[PDB]
Formats: structure tokens, sequence, C-alpha cells
């Protein structure tokens, strides 16, 4: 039936993590159709299991069969690449981390101490309980870094950089958003603000550990906070944007960008948001209303296309 | 896009289990339309927070949305009856023991010991570790029951079982199947044999301890064998057939009733029998060439329509 296919759902993500995650797809590069017989003796993989997961693989569209041989699909070329965000993203879904996340979701729906399904599985709200898992902070960090990545070529035509001189970007992870942009956009001055450990280091970058509830360092004339406010309630993403409003002048400009809620793509990222960060996907309007109440007014708005979602692009400056 | 969401397939489980799993679903009986609003008063579940959900599990199909207020889908009707077969699916899909059993099941494609993901996750292979684990053996002996009671009325339409006096059912479980079948065929001897530490209790109905790996007793004329061979390797299906044919004489008859696979259907549960049992879903020609082996010969074929998969039922007598 539907119904139990549907109920089921979890059998296609886990189907593909045992594809991804033991590097199997790795051996279906540049096209290439795969004997299973000749993956086996080189691989050790088991023939004749490995051959039923793959028929389930080519019912979901994951692999195309040809001569009792199979190939990656054109949109999941993506996974004979282990570096791609498609890895890192299947590798994150279903570990144990998130699957105990999950199991505590209906509860969460019923307390309003202000904890995530995840802090209730962990003890500790999502980011500080990385700080202590190598798998998770590694895993999320690469996540964050392959998006960031994809997105930097068509930031960069949108919005002329060129026009500003002292840039940060505020929960930056990696940096990986800056460092691309100075690779393009030489000579500036660029910061990188997150939560470390032990500071990143990268030619041209001013790493720096902070905070951005407590305070954004003043005197940029550019900030960036890029898909950040959907990890945050209503009452804490104003109390981020007031901090931005505080370190701003007149002069400054905030990019505030974010993957934006439209109604044809799916709400299935903005229940992820509740479970692991009591967060949420928002409309431009719903920004703007934050925005707003932070004290900070909308001089200009664009629409980022990406592969797996549409994105905000919001240029903030004091009222 | 379409593979982020494949990908993400797991938060549709999820979603599901985080609304029926805490009862929620039950305030949705009889094609309801619910006020979340009023449903967050009497049941205490945040408004705001299980209203996203909603919107989910709209896109999802298990809920319709008119009025700002939500009804289950005719299909998903079941879902308000905590009784039902699917309720007990969705309790045992993405519970702790199989999401761990998932996460070795990449693993165990490089692996000949024969333990399955599930006992390379557990220590013990899933029947075994059932006899000590409570959660899993309740809620899938729960299920068990609740599909035999959905086949019933099908069996006793499609076989004459008031021709055999003396009837075994090899590895019944809780015995449901014989328990109904009992109360529209008396003047029969009824027995349901299953690994059994306390012996279950029925008016009609004589439980014994056995294993039907070592050996199945003579003196029935019908044996019963439903839903066991998908749990169990070819060699060890053979195993439990010769068993059969050593416990028959000329006059026995076997009816052989399982799950079928049929090309049209998904292969998602040919996998999930892989993680847990290092079992497979079987043609009816797969079924008849088992049975031949062990010196069984098909005597009558039908296909019975259940909603969630067709069924192959096979009566099988000696050669
Ligand atoms: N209180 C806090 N102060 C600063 N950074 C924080 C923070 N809480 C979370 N973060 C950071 O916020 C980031 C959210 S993920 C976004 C990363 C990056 N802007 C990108 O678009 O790819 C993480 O790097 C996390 O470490
Ligand atoms: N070695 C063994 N001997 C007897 N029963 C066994 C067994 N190993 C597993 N079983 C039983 O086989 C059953 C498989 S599930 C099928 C239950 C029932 N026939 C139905 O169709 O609903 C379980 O009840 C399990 O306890
Ligand atoms: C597995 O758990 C995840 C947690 C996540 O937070 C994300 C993702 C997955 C993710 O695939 C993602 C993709 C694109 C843009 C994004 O911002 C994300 C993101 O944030
Ligand atoms: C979640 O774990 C499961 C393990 C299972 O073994 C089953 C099912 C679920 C199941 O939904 C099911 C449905 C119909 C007929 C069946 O035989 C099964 C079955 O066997
Ligand atoms: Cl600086
Ligand atoms: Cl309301
Ligand atoms: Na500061």
């Amino acid at each position: 039936s539907m119904l139990t296919e549907l109920i089921a759902s979890n059998r296609r993500s886990a189907a593909i993590h045992a594809f991804v995650d033991t590097g199997l797809s790795t051996h279906f590069k540049d096209g290439i159709y795969v004997d299973i017989s000749e993956l086996s003796r080189k691989s050790g993989v088991n023939y004749a299991r490995f051959s039923r997961l793959c028929d389930f693989l080519v019912e979901m569209g994951v692999l195309v069969s040809n001569d009792n041989k199979f190939r990656l699909s054109d949109e999941c070329h993506v996974f004979a690449n282990p570096e791609s965000f498609e890895s890192f993203m299947i590798k994150l879904e279903i570990c144990s981390h998130y699957s105990n996340a999950w199991l505590m979701y209906g509860k969460s729906l019923f307390e309003d101490d202000g904890k995530s399904a995840f802090e209730m599985a962990h003890g500790r709200p999502f980011f500080e309980y990385l700080d202590g898992n190598k798998f998770l902070k590694s895993n999320f960090d690469a996540l964050m870094t392959r998006v960031s990545n994809l997105i930097v070529e068509k930031l960069l035509g949108i919005y002329d950089f060129n026009q500003h001189n002292r840039i940060l970007d505020v929960g930056g992870g990696e940096g990986e958003l800056l460092v691309r942009i100075s690779e393009k956009v030489k000579g500036k001055h660029y910061a990188v603000l997150d939560r470390y450990s032990e500071l990143p280091v990268s030619d041209n970058i001013d790493f720096i550990n902070g905070n951005f509830l407590n305070s954004i360092p003043s005197g940029y004339d550019l900030y960036i906070l890029k898909n950040v406010l959907h990890n945050w309630s209503d009452s804490d993403s104003i109390l981020i944007l007031e901090n931005f409003r505080k370190a701003m002048d007149k002069n400054s400009s905030l990019l505030l960008i974010n993957m934006v809620k439209e109604p044809e793509f799916s709400r299935s990222f903005d229940i992820l948001m509740d479970v692991l960060f009591l967060g949420k996907e928002r409309s431009f309007t719903e920004f703007e209303y934050l925005a707003n109440q932070a004290g900070l007014v909308v001089q200009e708005t664009k629409v980022i296309d990406q592969s797996y979602s549409p994105y905000s692009f919001i240029k903030l400056q004091i009222k």
C-alpha cells in the first residue's frame, strides 16, 4: 500500500546511508555501469545482498539498471563524491543522535521549558553538545562549508561586495563564504565570528571567538548572517538582530541570507529545525517583521535559487 | 530538491511517529475536523509547533485541511485507532533498536559471519533478543496478531478448514489466526507451536513450546506456516519445510501462507527482512522451489489481496 510505504519512508534514507556511508557509491564515479560480481571481488561486498539493495535504489531513482549492471542516476552523481554536501547530509540525517532527537519530538510538543527534542535527548542544546562530539561537529561544519561554497558564485553575482571595505561574517563557521569571496574581491578586511575552542587559520581572514546572543563586534560596513536565524526562536532572532543594530552605524549594511519558506517546497526542514533547535523556516515578511522589531529596515531584497531551496537575500540598515 | 527530500525520507516516518506514538492521532476518530487550538487546551500540545507538524502531515497526505482545521485522510483513519496494525508498525519502524540495526546495515554487507545488521547492533539474532526485550516482543507480537486478524475472513473464504480435525499453526505467536478460525470452524483440535517460556491460554487452543528448526510434531492433518519463511535464509527455509515433510504422512496438508514478491510493489520490506533477519521476500516460483527441495509438492495455489501486500496461499503435501 501507499500508507505502509509512507510509514516505511525511513527505509529509503537507511538504504542511501548503507550505499554512501560505506563508500560503495564512490565505485560509481563518472557515470560508470558497475558489475556487482566485479565490485564484490575487489571490495568484499556481498553480491546477492548488495544486488537486492541496488534493486531498491533503482526503485528510488538513485540507480539506473542496464544489462544486470547499475549506474548512479544523473541527479545522484553527487553520491560518487564523498566531499559532496549530500554525502555529509545522509551521514547526519539518520545518525544515532538525530534518531534519539526524533524519538523525543512527540514528548517535546507537550513541554514548555524551551528545550528542543535534541536537548531532551542529549541534556544540552545542539551547538553546546557539538563542542564535545567530533562526529557531529566535523560533519555539521563540513555540510555548512559545502552549501556555502555552492552559493558563493550567485551571491557575488547578485550583490557588489567591491563597494565594502570591512566585512564580518557572523556565525560563519569554518569561514568558507568569506574565504571564497576574499579570492574574488581581494584587498578588503575580512572577519568571521563563531564559537571556536581553537581559532581557524586562513590567509587575510580574522577569526573571532564570540557569541552573537551577547554582542556583535562594531565598526564593520558589511555584516553577513547566512543560515543562522532558522536555528533560533522569534525572541532569540530579535535579540541577534538587536545586537546587529547596536553594532551598526547609519552607513553599515546587514545581509540577512537564509533559506525561505515557499508553499511549493517541503515543510520537512521546518520540522527538523523544531527538533534540533526549536527553530523554524520563515517567509520574507516574517523575517522583515523580526528585523522591524529589532529596529532594522529593508533597503534591498533578492531571491537566490539553489537546487535544494529558495534563498531570501535581505539587505538591512538601522531605522 | 527531490534528492535532498529523498535523503530526508526519515523525516516523514518521524513526523508520523510523533503524531501517532504520543496518542495525538486518537483525537481524529471518525474523520472529525480538529481545531488545533481546541486540541491544545485539552491535550496540552503546543498550538504553534503542532500546527507546523500538521502542515507537514497534510503535505504527506496523512491529514486533509479545510477552514484551518485538520482531519485524517480516509486511508489514514487507522491512525485514530491505537489497536490498528499501522499503530504498532509506527512504534517499531523508527524505534532505537531498528535505528541502530539500520546503522549496521552498510557494515553487514561486508561480513559473512551470518550475523544480521540487528545481531551486529544488539549481540543476538532478532527472536533470541526479543526473549529478553518486552518493548520489541510485545509490539512485534501485537503487529503479527493485527495482520493475522485482517486475513482470517479471506482464508476461511478460499479454503474449507472444516475438512480437517487436528490443526497446528507453526510459529503462530499469540495464536490469533486459530483463535479467530475456531470461532467460525467448530469441533476441531487447535494447537499453536512457538517459542514460549510461559504458555499462553485460550479456551479452544492448546499452546506448545517448540523449535521448527529442530522438529515439527506429527499427528495433525492440517499444518499452517504463515509469514515465517521471510525471517529465514533459503537453507533455513528448506530445513523448516524438511521438518514438516518428516512430521507429515501421505494424508497430511501444509498451508504455506506468506506475503509474496511481485514486481509492481516496493522492495523496501525485502531490505527490512535483510536487516532484521538476513531474510528476504520471495515469489511464488521461489517458494515452490524451496518446498520441492524439501520433498513437498504444490496441490493448490491462490493469490490473496491484502491492503499492504499480495499473499501467496500454497497447499503442500509430501511427494
Ligand atoms: N551563540 C553563538 N554565537 C556565534 N555563533 C554561533 C552561536 N550559536 C551557534 N553559532 C554558529 O552558528 C552557525 C550556524 S550554521 C551557519 C554557518 C554559516 N553561516 C553558513 O551559512 O554556512 C554554526 O557555525 C554555529 O557554530
Ligand atoms: N525456532 C522457532 N521455532 C518456532 N517459532 C519460532 C522460531 N523462531 C521464530 N519463531 C516465531 O515465528 C514467528 C514469526 S512472525 C509470524 C507469526 C504468525 N504466524 C503470523 O503470521 O502472524 C514469531 O511468532 C516467532 O516467535
Ligand atoms: C542532516 O541534518 C541537517 C541539519 C542542518 O542544519 C542542515 C542540513 C541537514 C542540510 O541538509 C542543509 C542543506 C542545505 C542548507 C542547510 O542550511 C542545511 C542545514 O542547515
Ligand atoms: C516495523 O517492523 C516490522 C517488522 C516486520 O516483520 C513486519 C512489519 C514491520 C510489518 O509492518 C508487517 C506488515 C504486514 C505483514 C508483515 O509480515 C509485517 C512484518 O513482518
Ligand atoms: Cl576585524
Ligand atoms: Cl489559532
Ligand atoms: Na563584541
